[PDB]
């Protein structure tokens, strides 16, 4: 594995399909961490919210590669999401993405699905990034 850290805009989708913030994705000494930055900065404090998104251990690294340049899954060791999502308060373990490419606009996409909204039952938050950012720094 050769990437250290980079960030890629992150759209989602409740729709419209809307544009979120950067995902910033980084290798660790054991696996991958990602990390949404959503919104302004202000003085100076670096955007509206910061935090993990979701992280993977070692052992998944190749699916999450592939998942992202290709479409197929990986398991996180641990999930948040955004502020919406019922994982955003307290972390789901174990759960397991699975990725699609799609078109948005004539753009392929990794889109994914992340976990149910907060307060409703069975919706769930879809995400969506775009495919050439991913493949340029995951080669």
């Amino acid at each position: 594995i050769e990437f250290s850290e980079f960030t890629v805009k992150i759209k989602n989708k409740n729709n419209n399909w809307a544009d979120l913030g950067d995902l910033v994705v980084r290798k660790e000494e054991d696996g991958i961490e990602t990390g949404l930055n959503v919104g302004k900065g202000d003085s100076d404090t670096f955007a509206g919210y910061t935090a993990t998104f979701f992280s993977l251990e070692e052992s998944e690294v190749n699916n999450f590669i592939k998942a992202m340049t290709e479409g197929g899954s990986f398991k996180t060791s641990l999930y948040y999401g955004y502020k919406d999502e019922q994982s955003n308060a307290n972390g789901i373990q174990n759960k397991e993405i699975i990725t699609k490419i799609e078109k948005i606009d004539d753009f392929e996409y990794i889109t994914f699905l992340g976990d149910k909204i907060k307060d409703s039952g069975d919706k769930v938050v879809e995400y969506a990034i775009l495919l050439e950012d991913l493949k340029k720094n995951l080669k």
